[PDB]
């Protein structure tokens, strides 16, 4: 049965939410979008409520995409959907989408740690990533700011699935795999593993691994550590222009990671060497990384679940605004809360 909704001005828009949600207060000061913290009186959970959506074909498809992704994700280490609602009573008046998830304590930026803490945090990221990758979903933009923890350091991944904000000395680009940063090729799931390597290094040292002042400076930072590409990788760079530029660079050998990560657990150094490989074909996978000796005290093959199949055929589909809107409406209406 349809709950009673009440109205409140918050982020200079009128939020209309079910009575169960109380004490709504804006969080993140814009950083997360139009998001409010609230208390869910039905479940006793502190929740984050995001108000989004059908302004164009691209916007409507992106709205559908986000709802589909969030509805699929059912894993301890991945942000999932506690609720989704609209005050609209029919498809015709449907124009707002509200998404509800767990309210976390802080992101990984507001944390950066002992080796034991690093083990635990990276384990959880990899556990969540195994799940996400098993559904053929790539995050594409893993960074400390979309990794959040509660008070008990229990972690969840957020934001899975412009040129200006990627320009210059910016954290938005520091965690990106070189093949995606420079559009070398059609990339794979281990772009996310590169990101984990960058994050893990930063947890260990307290410092950004590749704090490039721009794309090129960052590539140079990367290649100084991992070496310039060999013949085999160059061949895989389908971008003739990008391949051409790479060959202009003075060749450099891979550095000794033990001399870069001075005093770190040798098993951590080993894992970093396996994650921070230039050739994405040869990077360690999430499933493989979980079985690495570094996570011996946390690893449990019976407690690292995979995802149900995820149908993303809609991605190659071209539809009208009202069609994406109708699809989105169906998904809102059919939502079943978690047990
Ligand atoms: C990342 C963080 C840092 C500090 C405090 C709270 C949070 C936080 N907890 N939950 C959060 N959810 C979001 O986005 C949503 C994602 C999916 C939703 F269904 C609803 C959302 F609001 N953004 C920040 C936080």
């Amino acid at each position: 049965e349809r709950p009673t909704f009440y109205r409140q001005e918050l982020n200079k828009t009128i939020w209309e939410v079910p009575e169960r949600y109380q004490n709504l207060s804006p969080v993140g000061s814009g950083a997360y979008g139009s998001v409010c913290a609230a208390f869910d009186t039905k479940t006793g959970l502190r929740v984050a409520v995001k108000k989004l959506p059908f302004q164009s074909i691209i916007h409507a498809k992106r709205t559908y995409r986000e709802l589909r992704l969030l509805k699929h994700m059912k894993h301890e280490n991945v942000i999932g959907l506690l609720d989704v609602f609209t005050p609209a009573r029919s498809l015709e008046e449907f124009n707002d989408v509200y998404l509800v998830t767990h309210l976390m304590g802080a992101d990984l930026n507001n944390i950066v740690l002992t080796d034991d803490h690093v083990q635990f945090l990276i384990y959880q990221i990899l556990r969540g990533l195994k799940y996400i990758h098993s559904a053929d979903i790539i995050h594409r933009d893993l960074k400390p700011s979309n990794l959040a923890v509660n008070e008990d350091c229990e972690l969840k991944i957020l934001d899975f699935g412009t040129d200006d904000e990627m320009t210059g000395y910016v954290a938005t680009r520091w965690y990106r795999a070189p093949e995606i940063m420079l559009n070398w090729m059609h990339y794979n799931q281990t772009v996310d593993i590169w990101s984990v390597g960058c994050i893990m290094a930063e947890l260990l040292t307290g410092r950004t691994l590749f704090p490039g002042t721009d794309h090129i400076d960052q590539l140079k930072l990367i290649l100084r550590l991992v070496g310039t590409p060999g013949a085999e990788l160059l061949k895989k760079i389908s971008s003739e222009s990008a391949r051409n530029y790479i060959q202009s660079l003075t060749q450099m050998p891979k550095m000794n990671f033990a001399n870069v990560f001075i005093g770190a657990n040798p098993l951590a150094v080993d894992l970093l060497e396996k994650m921070l490989v230039l050739d994405s074909d040869k990077r360690i996978t999430a499933a493989q990384a979980l079985a690495h000796a570094y996570f011996a005290q946390y690893h449990d093959p019976d407690d690292e679940p995979v995802a149900d199949p995820y149908d993303q055929s809609f991605e190659s589909r071209d539809l009208l605004i009202d069609e994406w809107k109708s699809l989105t409406y169906d998904e809102v209406i059919s939502f079943v809360p978690p047990p």
